[PDB]
């Protein structure tokens, strides 16, 4: 599995569009991807839910989550579902294994993040799962994400399952991949995986 074949292509996952094209209308913080999405406008707007259908996973397990740190998981939600430029770090259903996302994504996004609260530094288990919604398990303190999370890189990769990797690179380097991005500014992740597919 090489070269071109990894380039504008969309992860065998279950949401995921066979191959990635264009979308009229994309909803909020997916807006960046319209141009060539692997995302449907039903994911987009399905990202944005308070608690979101695509994994049944609930942000506001420790109820207090401030709404500049949540607009960081949804963009997060939008990267993942929605980037044709995640080729080249795509695994055996198909998933993604440590894209690195630039430190300055890491940063703000953890830096947004400090006063909200969670109960768990990794998410991937250990859930209870009584209500078809996660909850934190017996024992399990909310305390401040700075508390579970103490760096950035903690946060990047344990929330999503080393989906993403804390580059040491920052933004454009070439090197890092932005989880978001200003529209008007075109995709500046292109250019990084198709460095990355050819090495
Ligand atoms: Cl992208």
């Amino acid at each position: 599995p090489w070269g071109d074949e990894l380039l504008n292509i969309c992860m065998n996952a279950k949401h995921h569009k066979r191959v990635p094209s264009p979308e009229d209308k994309l909803y909020e913080e997916c807006i960046p991807w319209k141009d060539n999405a692997c995302c449907t406008l039903t994911t987009s707007w399905e990202a944005h839910l308070d608690v979101s259908p695509l994994y049944n996973f609930s942000l506001f397990h420790c109820g207090l989550l401030m709404p500049g740190c949540r607009k960081h998981f949804i963009q997060a939600i939008c990267f993942y579902e929605c980037s044709p430029n995640l080729g080249p770090w795509i695994q055996p259903g198909e998933r993604v294994v440590n894209v690195p996302l630039c430190q300055e994504d890491c940063e703000e996004w953890w830096e947004d993040c400090r006063m909200s609260y969670t109960c768990k530094s990794n998410w991937r288990g250990g859930w209870d799962w009584s209500q078809g919604k996660n909850r934190c398990p017996k024992g399990a303190q909310c305390l401040p994400f700075s508390h579970y999370f103490p760096t950035p890189a903690d946060l990047c990769e344990k929330t999503w399952s080393n989906s993403f990797k804390a580059s040491p690179e920052r933004r454009n380097s070439g090197r890092c991949l932005q989880k978001w991005f200003e529209p008007a500014q075109g995709n500046p992740n292109v250019a990084v995986a198709r460095l990355f597919a050819s090495e």
